[PDB]
């Protein structure tokens, strides 16, 4: 599907039988989700945003469905103002910018 | 043009005779550029993201050239780690997301 940008590019994602809303963010290198419980061994990590660095929990090889498109990769969970799908998963579903 | 996301979507932008590298960011509602002395009246503002908030100066009606594409709109100037071209300007040059 082709998405215009007059509105926030929000999509419904499915992760762990749960349905959440997330923003397709080409400005984020990684995928960062709001606090939630994911299964598996996670490792502490720190990422930097526009306002500074935060601590997050890193989960590897996580299956996530983005508008019916399957991706399997790294997902960071922590204090983000909103769920964002970064380039690590966008590239998996073949997302590109056009103009 | 078609930009893939294997790497950061960096592009060349022209502002006030100055050419800079900026990120095409569908995740940014508004454009935010690193500190620079732009002429004109401006309004103080606080924007937040990962890590918290930063104070920026809002300028309106600023002419910008994104990869040879003419655009004119609001621009936020402050201590941002990275220059970001947001949806406000992305919609102007007809940029879309595809997959
Ligand atoms: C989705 C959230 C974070 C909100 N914004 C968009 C994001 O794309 C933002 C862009 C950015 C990249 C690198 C350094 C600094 C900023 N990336 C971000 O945090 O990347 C992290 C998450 C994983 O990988 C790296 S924002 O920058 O706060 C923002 C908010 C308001 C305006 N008006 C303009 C920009």
């Amino acid at each position: 599907p082709q998405i215009t940008l007059w509105k926030r590019p929000l999509v419904t994602i499915r992760i762990g039988g749960q349905l959440k809303e997330a923003l397709l963010d080409t400005g984020a290198d990684d995928t960062v989700l709001e606090e939630m419980n994911l299964p598996g061994r996670w490792k502490p990590k720190m990422i930097g945003g526009i306002g500074g660095f935060i601590k997050v929990r890193q989960y590897d090889q996580i299956p996530i469905e983005i508008c019916g498109h399957k991706a399997i990769g790294t997902v960071l969970v922590g204090p983000t103002p909103t769920n964002v799908i970064g380039r690590n998963l966008l590239t998996q579903i073949g997302c590109t910018l056009n103009f």
